[PDB]
Formats: structure tokens, C-alpha cells, sequence
DNA sequence: CGAAGGGTTACTTCGCGAACACATGCGAAAAAAACATTTTTTTATAGTAGCCGAAAA
């Protein structure tokens, strides 16, 4: 739902939330936060945006066959990118 | 009669003090040399950076 201070040390605390049992360390959203929204929502995305980039750079690999020469290919990329 | 050898007074610049108590060798280019890294041969061992599948809705 939103962050919100529902309840806590007599059941599963439900005032204004979408939980219904105890036991929440899967996933850890329980009560509500305030604190560091957007600077620590942005770096699982970044890392998981440099993991598909990484991903994508051995699959790019697999066609040329010389592995330096596709990191100098990829640098020659990105400073097309700079001329851009 | 005129150029030259001391001889001094005159203008300018450099050395000290101001009470008497109280309680607050240093820096900077390089150079011979004694020296470690860095290996690769495993290799026992835990896990810690990073990677997809069987599980729930």
C-alpha cells in the first residue's frame, strides 16, 4: 500500500498495508521507510543494467573471434557515440 | 703662468630605548645497487564477487 506505521509486537501488523502473516525476511517491506527513496532505488537498476550489458557484450563475443579486438570494437562504439 | 699632491669642512647614511610592580643544510633532477615480484605445478580447504533455474502468486 504506502508507508504507513501499522502495528507491531502484538500480531502481524495490518493497520494500512498488504501484509497477512509474520516472518517477513523474504523480502523486507514491512512497515514503511522514509529515508533514501531514489539514490538507493537507482543502483540494483544500474547494476542490473551494467549485468545485461555485460551479458550482451559475451554474447556479442561469440561472432567475433578475437576477444580484445571486440573490447577495442566496443571503445570504438562508444567514441562513435562520442562523435555522435 | 698653469697642472698637480695633500687637507679639511660639508652632505648623507648607519647603530640603541623608551616605568613599576602584578598574574596571563635544506630541499629536490638522478643514480649503483640490494632487492622483491611474478610467476607456474598442485592443492588440501570456506566463501565471497557474480549467474542462471524451480518455486510462489
Amino acid at each position: 500500500k504506502k508507508v504507513r506505521d501499522g502495528e507491531s509486537a502484538k500480531y502481524f501488523i495490518d493497520e494500512e498495508n498488504f501484509t497477512m502473516a509474520e516472518l517477513c525476511k523474504p523480502n523486507f517491506p514491512i512497515g514503511q521507510i522514509s529515508e533514501n527513496f531514489e539514490k538507493s532505488k537507482m543502483a540494483k537498476k544500474a547494476k542490473l543494467e551494467k549485468r545485461r550489458h555485460l551479458r550482451e557484450l559475451r554474447m556479442r563475443a561469440r561472432q567475433e573471434f578475437k576477444p580484445l579486438h571486440s573490447l577495442t570494437k566496443e571503445e570504438q562504439e562508444e567514441e562513435e557515440e562520442k562523435r555522435k
